[PDB]
């Protein structure tokens, strides 16, 4: 008649190869047996180990009597002759998690079933860290007793994760932005932030101070209500940054803008955002403009401060 092997595809480990060439020399070419009921063949199904113990599938001949059991906690490898294949955890928003037998077997004995029978381990699908922090799966063991708690070592199980003590933000025109994880941890839980507020990988939309006031990034908390104002105090997130005495490179010489003199009559709010950006890389306003009303002329126009027109010496060195 001619017929041969058929494998069983398993989403999390080496497949199981059924073998006609065996169960044939035994039953003697009788077919109706496994194919009239045991295995449909027209619209077959996927059975769990249990569904076998309960008689269905291979559990309808591999009891212990006719042929060894699908329950002998030390006679599984008879079928699951597998070649290993660490477990792949792909989550839309976290470091691909991995679990593998080869480093867990030699920790109980060869105990399989301890896990594959413990409905609170191999039960749920798409488990969470909530569900897991309450003993269900993984944290069944890893629960502050048998093994390290699950409220930690995230990099141990997940791909990369493991948080950095201090993070640096490179900036052009400003300086540098320092933020401390350590200190921000003993105050919050991962998901309070990750992912909504920030991501794990290493790219995404590099927000802007302005964006913050909307509710994103540091501004999600730093706004003057929950945490300190994303508006001022600058000397916090940005190290040495300090409003100081600049020096312009102008066609007719040098221009001088002292911050101090102005910061005794004004607040960053007055100028900055609407009138003067911070980044060195701006757009040079012309004295033509400063007369129209723009730049220094927003207030420097005789009525308020004094006009750009006259007194060219005050802001210039010629
Ligand atoms: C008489 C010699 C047999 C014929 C005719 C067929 N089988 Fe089998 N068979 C068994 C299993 C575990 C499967 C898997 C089915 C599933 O996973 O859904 C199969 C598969 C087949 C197929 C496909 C053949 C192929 O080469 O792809 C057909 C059409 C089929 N079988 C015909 C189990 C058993 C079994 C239990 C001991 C016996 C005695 C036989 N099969 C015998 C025959
Ligand atoms: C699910 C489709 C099955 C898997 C997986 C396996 N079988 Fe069977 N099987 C049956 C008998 C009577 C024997 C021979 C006698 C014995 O050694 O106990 C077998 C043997 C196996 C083996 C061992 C092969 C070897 O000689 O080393 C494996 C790994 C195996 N089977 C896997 C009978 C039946 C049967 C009853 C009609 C069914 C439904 C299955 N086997 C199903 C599977
Ligand atoms: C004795 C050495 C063991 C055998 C044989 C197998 N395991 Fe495991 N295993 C564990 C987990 C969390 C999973 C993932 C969830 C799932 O797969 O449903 C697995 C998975 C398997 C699978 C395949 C699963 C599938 O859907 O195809 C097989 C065939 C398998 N395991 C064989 C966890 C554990 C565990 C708890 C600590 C132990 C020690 C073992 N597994 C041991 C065995
Ligand atoms: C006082 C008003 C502040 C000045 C001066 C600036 N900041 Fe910040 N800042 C913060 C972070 C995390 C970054 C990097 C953001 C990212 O990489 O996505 C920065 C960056 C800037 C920039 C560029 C973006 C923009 O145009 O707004 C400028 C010009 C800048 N900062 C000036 C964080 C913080 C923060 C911690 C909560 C505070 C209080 C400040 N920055 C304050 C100011
Ligand atoms: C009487 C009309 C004045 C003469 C002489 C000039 N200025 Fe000024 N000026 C000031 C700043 C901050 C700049 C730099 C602006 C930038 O970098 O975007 C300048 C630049 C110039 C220039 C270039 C513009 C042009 O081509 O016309 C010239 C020619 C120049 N300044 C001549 C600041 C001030 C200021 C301090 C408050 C006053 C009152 C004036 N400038 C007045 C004159
Ligand atoms: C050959 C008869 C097997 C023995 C012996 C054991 N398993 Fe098995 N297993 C086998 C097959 C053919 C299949 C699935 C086919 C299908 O219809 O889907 C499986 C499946 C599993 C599973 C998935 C089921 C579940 O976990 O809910 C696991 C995890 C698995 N097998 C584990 C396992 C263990 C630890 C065994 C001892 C209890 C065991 N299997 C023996 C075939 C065979
Ligand atoms: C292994 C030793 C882990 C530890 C410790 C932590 N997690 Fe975990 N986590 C692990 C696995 C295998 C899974 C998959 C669960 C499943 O559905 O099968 C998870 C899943 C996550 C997820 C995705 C689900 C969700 O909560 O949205 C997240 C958010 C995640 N893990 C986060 C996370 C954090 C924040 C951890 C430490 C602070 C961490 N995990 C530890 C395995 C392990
Ligand atoms: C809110 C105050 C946070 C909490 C609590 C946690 N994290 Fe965090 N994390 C936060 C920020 C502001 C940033 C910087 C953004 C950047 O892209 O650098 C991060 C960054 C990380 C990273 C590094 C990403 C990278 O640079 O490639 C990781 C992987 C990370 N955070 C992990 C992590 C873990 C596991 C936490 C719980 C212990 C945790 N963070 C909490 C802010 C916050
Ligand atoms: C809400 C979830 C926050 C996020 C995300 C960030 N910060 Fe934070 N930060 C938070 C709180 C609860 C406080 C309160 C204010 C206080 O007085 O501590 C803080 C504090 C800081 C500090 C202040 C240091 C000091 O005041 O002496 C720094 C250095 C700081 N935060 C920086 C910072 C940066 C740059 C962040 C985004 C990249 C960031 N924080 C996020 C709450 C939250
Ligand atoms: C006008 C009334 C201002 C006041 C008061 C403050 N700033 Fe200022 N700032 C102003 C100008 C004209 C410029 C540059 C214009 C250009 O586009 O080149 C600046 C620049 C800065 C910068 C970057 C340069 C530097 O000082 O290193 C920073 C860091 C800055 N200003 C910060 C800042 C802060 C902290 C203020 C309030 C406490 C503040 N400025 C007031 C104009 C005005
Ligand atoms: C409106 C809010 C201002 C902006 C924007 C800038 N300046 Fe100003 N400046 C302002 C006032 C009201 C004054 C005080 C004197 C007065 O009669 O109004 C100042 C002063 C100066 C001075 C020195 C004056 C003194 O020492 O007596 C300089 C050096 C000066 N301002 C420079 C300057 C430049 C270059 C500006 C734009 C790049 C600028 N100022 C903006 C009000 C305002
Ligand atoms: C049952 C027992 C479990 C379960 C349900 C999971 N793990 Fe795993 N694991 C367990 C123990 C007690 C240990 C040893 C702890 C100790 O030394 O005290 C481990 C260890 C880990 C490690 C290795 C750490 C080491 O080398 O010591 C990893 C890689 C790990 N566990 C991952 C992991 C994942 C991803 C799980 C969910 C799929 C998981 N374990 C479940 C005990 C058990």
């Amino acid at each position: 008649k001619e017929t041969k092997n058929v494998p069983f595809k398993l989403k999390n480990a080496a497949p199981v190869i059924f073998s006609h060439d065996i169960h044939l020399k035994k039953y003697n070419n009788n077919c109706r047996i496994c194919h009239i009921a045991l295995f449909d063949l027209r619209k077959p199904k996927r059975y769990t180990m249990l569904d076998m113990e309960k008689g269905k599938s291979c559990g309808a001949c591999h009891t212990g009597m006719k042929a060894f059991s699908v329950a002998d906690d030390s006679q599984c490898v008879r079928c699951h002759s597998g070649s290993a294949r660490p477990v792949a955890y792909r989550m839309k928003g976290a470091g691909e998690a991995v679990f593998s037998h080869e480093v867990h077997v030699p920790m109980l004995e060869g105990k399989c079933r301890t896990c594959h029978s413990n409905r609170e381990i191999t039960g749920g699908r798409n488990v969470t860290m909530a569900q897991m922090e309450k003993g269900k799966s993984c944290g069944a063991c890893h629960n502050d007793k048998m093994a390290f708690t699950v409220a930690g070592n995230c990099g141990k199980c997940h791909k990369g994760m493991t948080p950095p003590k201090t993070v640096n933000f490179k900036m052009k025109g400003v300086a540098d932005a320092a933020f401390s994880h350590e200190f921000h941890l003993g105050m919050y839980k991962c998901n309070e932030c990750h992912t909504k507020l920030f991501a794990y990988k290493a790219g995404a939309k590099r927000f802007t101070m302005a964006d913050m006031d909307k509710g994103k990034s540091c501004g999600a908390c730093h706004n003057g209500k929950d945490a300190f104002s994303s508006a001022s105090d600058c000397g916090k997130c940005h190290p040495g940054l300090k409003p100081a005495k600049l020096t312009y490179k102008t066609s007719v010489g040098e221009a001088y803008f002292d911050h101090d003199i102005h910061l005794s009559m004004f607040k960053c709010a007055d100028c900055h955002t609407k009138v003067f950006k911070y980044r060195k890389g701006s757009a040079p306003a012309t004295m033509a403009d400063m007369e129209k009303g723009k730049s220094c002329g927003v207030c420097h126009n005789g009525k308020d401060a004094f006009s750009v027109a006259d007194d060219c010496v005050k802001c210039h060195n010629m």
